[PDB]
Parts: C-alpha cells; sequence; structure tokens
C-alpha cells in the first residue's frame, strides 16, 4: 500500500487539471 | 433555439458541479 | 497494523463510492 | 455544440472504464 497511494494522488490531480482545461477551452 | 440555450446552460452548470465535487473530494480525501 | 487495515478498508470503500457516483452520473446525464 | 457533446460521452466512458480497471488491478 506504499507508493501506490502517492501514485493515486498524482493521477487524481492530473484528472482534475485535465477536466478544468477541457471546460475552459470549451467555455 | 430557446430550448437549445437552456440545454447548453444546463450542461455547463452540470460540468461546473462535476469540477467542484472532484475538487472537494481531492482536498478532503486526497 | 490494526489502524493500517482500517485505513486500507476506508480507502477501498471510498474508491468504490467514487466509481458508483461516476456510473450514476454517466447513466443519468451522459 | 455538435460533435463535442458526442466527444464528451466517449471521454467520460473511457474515464470510468480506466478507473474501474485501476481498482480491479489493485483489489
Ligand atoms: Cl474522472
Amino acid at each position: 500500500f506504499f507508493r501506490k497511494s502517492k501514485e493515486k494522488i498524482g493521477k487524481e490531480f492530473k484528472r482534475i487539471v485535465q477536466r478544468i482545461k477541457d471546460f475552459l477551452r470549451n467555455l
């Protein structure tokens, strides 16, 4: 359960950043 | 039109709620 | 241990809730 | 607002499929 929790934090941050970018580019 | 504007506004609002829900979840749980 | 098991179970449950919430949202709104 | 709504359906389906895969692979 070590670096996988850290790996999860990074994927979730990336997922939200992507979603925000998509929204702004559309409007 | 008219209903096209309403559906577009509804879809925008729902996506804004999706972002806010994801942000809250990330900040509280990580 | 003990609290390691509880936190692991909690994290698993939360991820299961994340999936169910996303599925519901997809099916109802698309 | 044409094919972008269709484009959104496909990204969301892909996002859920990915999340389910990640969960199953972990346990
Ligand atoms: Cl997502």
